[PDB]
């Protein structure tokens, strides 16, 4: 039966032993969620699930949403997003090498979900794991002059930099794809900071991957140097990943990571050698919107 | 033996009967070239050539250059550019539906060639042919206030709007392809008008497909409205193709079109129904650069 072992103090993370999604109680689920919101990353140990079972687990936490671009979808379970460089029967399943940039999931969408679940299937032996930054904690550690500068500002977020070419795009003019991206997923505006609706923390909601501009309360665009200074101060421009804000989360076979997609940004690791790597993802809406202004 | 029948007066075009590239004399070649430079489009009749023979024909006119992106190249004759929606043994040969925008060939490159050759292989029965505008004649017919406005200006030309996605681009982030385009083929600058080095005509060297900006002699960028007014006045924004400058060039099996790639812009026709369409192209440098300032 479910036992949660939280990292001590303000250290990030929690290990969850004995969890079985099909027989966990309501109270088990609420406590797991409480751990996600407070410790940001919960690592479920010893999970051996089929794709259908992984979805059922995610459904225990909230309402799953399928990724809007179908080439990412698992062929049997639409709601599973697949990152994979391992062909199955010669077919490309999902998309290779996803998320190799700092971001929060669906940050470029009007209605981001609160919880992301990763179930690694094939794990590389070398550059293994995912980097994370707690942007609530990163906000708190900002120089107080930077905190005042971004007071009352809004940021615009867009998928335009990392949108991946799809198979049916081959031979099409590049400008036609760029236009389609801007039509289907126009840039969305959020307050630069917001109150986490479960914990009350102030979250700095920006990422190098998706945040493309910042403006003041009157709508006046601000020099993008302000964004670059915020990326720099929070650790997102440190290509050595030694910055104090950066947490490297590793995992072993059977681990399943569940994390706070409001508070955290993350980034896949780049591998210097070609290794098989397959991960399944489910993304779920919980009982509140991203912040209570949505 | 070669007989050239020129359209009368200032009407565009010439029919060339009895031409065989392997036994044509030097004088035949010089006269064909003279017809290209003065009548802009020469239609060689009754040509039945293999890919190797088509290249040899082009070599009679000048130095062929292979297209810089290899996916366009014929699998046996590298110097042949292939536009095709007809698979050969299940393989895509060349690129489907090329050139569906106003342009001059290689206008986005530092050193454009003077002569383009098209050898249609599979010809649609419906929307057949290629549109052309003589930009020397289009310059002459400009309102004289527009002629003064563009005096001494330079234009920048770029492939960035119609660069076609390549097979190995699938699953790559769109921004990485955009960056590669700007690195390999940065925008090139030309005088807005130049003197045709064979005929002495003044050519207005712009196209809706490739011309992305205009600036004065001091390098000061000008409102892009000036380019839009030049496109409008020369017939490039008329989506009905009824404008006085536009010439529709049709062809039948065995026709081979050779044209003045300094003076002319052109545009493939859009088909409303899916029909097989295959064309081979060779592009050749003649005895002068695009203009004598290169
Ligand atoms: C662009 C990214 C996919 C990718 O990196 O290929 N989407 C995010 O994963 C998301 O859920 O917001
Ligand atoms: C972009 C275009 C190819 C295409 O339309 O796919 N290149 C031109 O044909 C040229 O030779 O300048
Ligand atoms: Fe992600
Ligand atoms: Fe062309």
């Amino acid at each position: 039966r479910m036992q949660i072992d939280e990292q001590p103090g303000n250290a990030i993370g929690a290990a969850v032993e004995g969890f079985d999604h099909a027989t966990a109680s309501d109270a088990d689920i609420d406590a797991l969620k409480s751990t996600i919101y407070t410790k940001k990353i919960a690592v479920l140990k010893g999970q051996d699930l089929s794709p259908q079972q992984f979805l059922a687990l995610g459904k225990r936490l909230g309402r799953p949403e399928a990724y809007y671009e179908p080439m990412y979808q698992h062929p049997e379970v639409t709601e599973i997003f697949v990152s994979s460089n391992v062909p199955e029967n010669g077919k490309q399943i999902g998309v290779p090498k996803t998320g190799k940039f700092w971001h929060a999931d669906y940050q470029f969408m009007p209605d981001p979900f609160g919880i992301t679940l990763i179930y690694p299937q094939v794990i590389p032996e070398k550059n293994r794991g995912t980097y994370f930054i707690d942007m609530g904690r990163a906000y708190d550690r900002l120089p107080e002059d930077l905190k005042k500068e971004i007071s009352g500002t809004y940021c615009r977020h867009s998928v335009r930099k990392y949108f991946k070419i799809r198979p049916h795009d081959v031979y099409r003019p590049i400008s036609e794809i760029i236009e389609e991206v801007e039509r289907k997923t126009p840039a969305v505006v959020q307050p630069t900071t917001f109150t986490h609706p479960m914990t009350g923390e102030t979250v700095l909601y920006i990422s190098e991957g998706f945040t493309v501009g910042i403006e003041d309360q009157d709508g006046k665009p601000l020099d993008e140097e302000l964004l670059k200074r915020l990326f720099d101060a929070t650790g997102q421009l440190d290509e050595s990943f030694e910055h104090d804000n950066i947490h490297l989360q590793s995992f072993e076979q059977g681990d399943l990571l569940v994390w706070d997609n409001r508070s955290l940004i993350h980034r896949a690791r780049h591998t210097t050698t070609p290794e098989p790597t397959v991960s399944y993802r489910v993304t779920v809406h919980d009982e509140r919107k991203l912040h209570d202004g949505i």
